[PDB]
């Protein structure tokens, strides 16, 4: 009677917070992770504590190979062989880290172009062929147009995710898939930067001079699954506390 | 005094009142506001005072740019005020709709127009913000605003004019806690060759569907959306000629 | 002969160097001034002596108004007077100032700011097309008009106004043969209002030689899209900005 | 001492176009082929029967692979090799094809992701490294309104609309370049019937009609002359109007 959902790097950070908000709506989740496997079962723990059966874990490197559609195949299948179906795909994982123009460069691109586009794409057909409100969200990126400096290849990435979502909002929407997307400005930091670099940012955004909550990322996703967006499909929706309205 | 309250503009009939009906249903004191629909916006407030008595008032007046239509949009804020103690929610929803061909005075179509369309939006929201929690406006736009339609340039500056202030006065607003954002319809109700070309179920939007994307952005699920416009067209915006 | 042009607020800096370059490739021009008027003459002077007949100068206020159409209509009349055609139009006139959301009466700002960056655009884009070879209109910008300075509302719903303008314009319109383009400047020549250290500030935030655009430069985009090389473009904006744009705060 | 540019693609229609309209303004040229050696290697002679030794052909796959970065990096430095410089950029060629949702998809993948955005990807970074320098690439006027079934290619176009601010962005700097021209409906498939041909055609507010290769590649002239120097990371639709008329 439950619907189903798969959210890829969802052991951490924001898939997690999407994950949990998933469950308190009602949905049974696949946690989809690739080496974060001790916080993804300890996840499907707290979510099977709260209604057992109701959350299992699926592990998957997202980088583009020539394996890759059968892995994306495999996260869907999965979601399939625990919930005997499956409502919602939310792609979320996400290879992030600077390519300057001036790990070798067909890693770097099989790493960002692969999960932040190509899983994506994978997983999107794969979603759709196993195929009532049924629809994905893509995790985007607010800052899309005004690029960090040096990070072409993510960049390139998220603006393929963009193309992603529209395309296959046009082509699913026949068959009463939606496909939306949630574009972050600055959510969660890198665990990996420093506290001055990470008010530094929090210092460009409008609303509030903070970073965006993983939960407050979770809101609108959930807004986008739900009952109350039914007519809406290849929209965009920033979380950004207007970051991307501010000049340089 | 605790239930929070919200201005609709041209909310005697469809998108407009399906946004008060929802808003009111969602514990809202609203402000009715109408120009020519003196009934229609009264038989609403009637219907919301039975539900909840005194959470419901109506408003007369012409959105068209003029002399007085910064006074009016003051009073506006202030009929929110009077009433209810407090304004939570503005939503610029009044339009007109019309061709004007590049090939009524022209300057009336500018003043009804642009007036309705981005001007009063534009006073209604600096009212609103002199007089200032979960504070935003909404501003309702058009998914349909950089694919227009053929001999509506008014309307369409007019549209796009409403964008530039939803986005300059979400930054300049965002100090002050209150966010700003769109929605965007695509085809709604009308005013068939056009339900067809819709990709998500080849039918138009309810006024519902707009009015749940309005309830979205000043629920507490959207508190740090802002300067963002929330297409509700079915995909019909990603559809090519 | 040669072909005619249509520049507004043409006495001075961008509409000047749009002027003088549009006169350098050939074209006659009406430089339309509002205040301007001993620097409009003069530059007419000065083509008029590079070649007889072929500069004239027209006043008008752009502020919206119940006579705004009939400016605008005279406007695009002087070039039919002057020169029997009219092939080129620049709405290059500009109202430029702050208006805080939290001097003059607002009704005044709305109908200085909407009325010479949008209204006076699109009638002066009607009559053009009504009084009517490679017509084209260009619009005069702005490449920051979704990154707006703060507390710059109307001027900003201005610039977005004449985008849809630009848009409209070009789809209504090329069933006609008149192109609608747009050339969108960052930072251009600098207000001279302004102070040396303040416009250092705005130099600096450019990618591309951490400088405004000539006058000049912004001319050549122009130039670019009146000519028989952008005979297939209608509704571009092309920007002139050097990466300006692309900036994150 | 005459500029140089790579064109990739250059062999047919429009990217033949922008060769010969860069080599009439006195640029020497790289005529990048990929099947096309006969067309390539035909325009070669006629340019260079035009002035000598302005004009070499450079065969390669731009499909995603292993090799690929060795494949860029030796376009660029046949400019170098071949002219002594490399001015301009033109990242042309271009995979196109639907790959509906309901060739192994790998395959699909390397090569409309490959051509449309990885390549230009590794051009532009092989360019950069060896340095009025610019790059122009080739986008679709219609990224946000895509054919249905052509989520690949679209998600290519929209990469290198990524990549060109991006570079843009980053190039800055060293007094690179990076912008883009979008084209809506230019030169129709060779085996598209004229029926349908003009279907396409007819959507098309200004003339409808498609533009013509050469109407393409005066944009890209622009860009890369000295009348666009303070232009970068535009990308100008060449298109008719065509991205603004509503389904
Ligand atoms: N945080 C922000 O400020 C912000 C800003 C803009 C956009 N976003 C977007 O919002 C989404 C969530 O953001 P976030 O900061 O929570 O992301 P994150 O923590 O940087 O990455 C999320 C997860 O992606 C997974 N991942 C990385 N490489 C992978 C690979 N090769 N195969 C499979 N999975 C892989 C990781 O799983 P394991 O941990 O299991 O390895 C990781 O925990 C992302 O799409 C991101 O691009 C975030
Ligand atoms: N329905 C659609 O397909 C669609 C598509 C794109 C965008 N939208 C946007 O969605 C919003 C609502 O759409 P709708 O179809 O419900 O709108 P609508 O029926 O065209 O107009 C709504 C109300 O605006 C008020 N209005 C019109 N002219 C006015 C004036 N001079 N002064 C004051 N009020 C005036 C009227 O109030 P009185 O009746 O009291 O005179 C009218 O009933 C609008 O902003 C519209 O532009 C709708
Ligand atoms: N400069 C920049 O950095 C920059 C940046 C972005 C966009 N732009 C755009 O590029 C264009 C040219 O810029 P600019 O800096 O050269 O413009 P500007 O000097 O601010 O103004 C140009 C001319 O506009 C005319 N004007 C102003 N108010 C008017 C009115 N009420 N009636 C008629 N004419 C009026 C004036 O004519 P008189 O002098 O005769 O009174 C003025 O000389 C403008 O459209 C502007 O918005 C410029
Ligand atoms: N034609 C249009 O209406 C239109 C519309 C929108 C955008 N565009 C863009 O404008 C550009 C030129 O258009 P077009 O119609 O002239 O292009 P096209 O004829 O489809 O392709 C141009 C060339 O791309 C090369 N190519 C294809 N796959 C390749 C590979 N795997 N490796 C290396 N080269 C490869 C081919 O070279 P060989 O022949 O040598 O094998 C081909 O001649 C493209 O970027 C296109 O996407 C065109
Ligand atoms: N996977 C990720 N995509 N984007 C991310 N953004 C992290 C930020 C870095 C600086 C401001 S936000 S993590
Ligand atoms: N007031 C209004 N603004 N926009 C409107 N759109 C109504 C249309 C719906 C479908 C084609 S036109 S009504
Ligand atoms: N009329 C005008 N519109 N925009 C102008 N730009 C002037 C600038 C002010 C700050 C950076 S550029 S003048
Ligand atoms: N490589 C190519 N990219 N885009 C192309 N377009 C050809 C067509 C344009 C419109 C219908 S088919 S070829």
């Amino acid at each position: 009677e439950a619907p189903a959902a798969v959210v890829t790097g969802a052991a951490k950070r924001i898939g997690r917070a999407i994950a949990v908000k998933l469950h308190q709506t009602g949905y049974r989740v696949v946690i989809h992770y690739h080496n974060s496997a001790e916080a993804a079962v300890s996840l499907a723990d707290e979510l099977n504590k709260e209604r057992s059966n109701t959350a299992v874990v699926c592990q998957a490197d997202l980088t583009n190979s020539n394996v890759l559609p059968a892995s994306c195949e495999e996260i869907i299948n999965s979601c399939f062989r625990a919930f005997g179906r499956c409502d919602v795909l939310v792609n979320n994982a996400s290879a992030f880290y600077p390519t300057p123009l001036v790990k070798t460069v067909e890693t770097q691109v099989a790493e960002l172009i692969g999960t932040n586009a190509i899983a994506p794409f994978l997983l999107t057909m794969s979603f759709a062929q196993r195929q009532s409100n049924l629809s994905i969200v893509n995790l985007c990126d607010a800052m899309v147009d005004q690029p960090c400096m040096a990070f072409s290849l993510y960049n390139m990435g998220k603006h393929a995710l963009v193309g992603l979502t529209q395309s296959a909002a046009l082509e699913l929407a026949p068959y009463g898939i939606r496909v939306n997307g949630v574009a972050p400005g600055v959510s969660l930091l890198p665990v990996a930067m420093g506290e001055e670099e990470k008010d530094k940012w929090r210092r460009k955004v409008p609303l509030g001079r903070r970073e965006a909550s993983a939960e407050q990322i979770a809101d609108a996703v959930i807004f986008l699954v739900s009952g109350s967006a039914q007519y809406i499909t290849g929209s965009i929706i920033k979380v950004d506390g207007g970051l991307s309205l501010v000049h340089a």
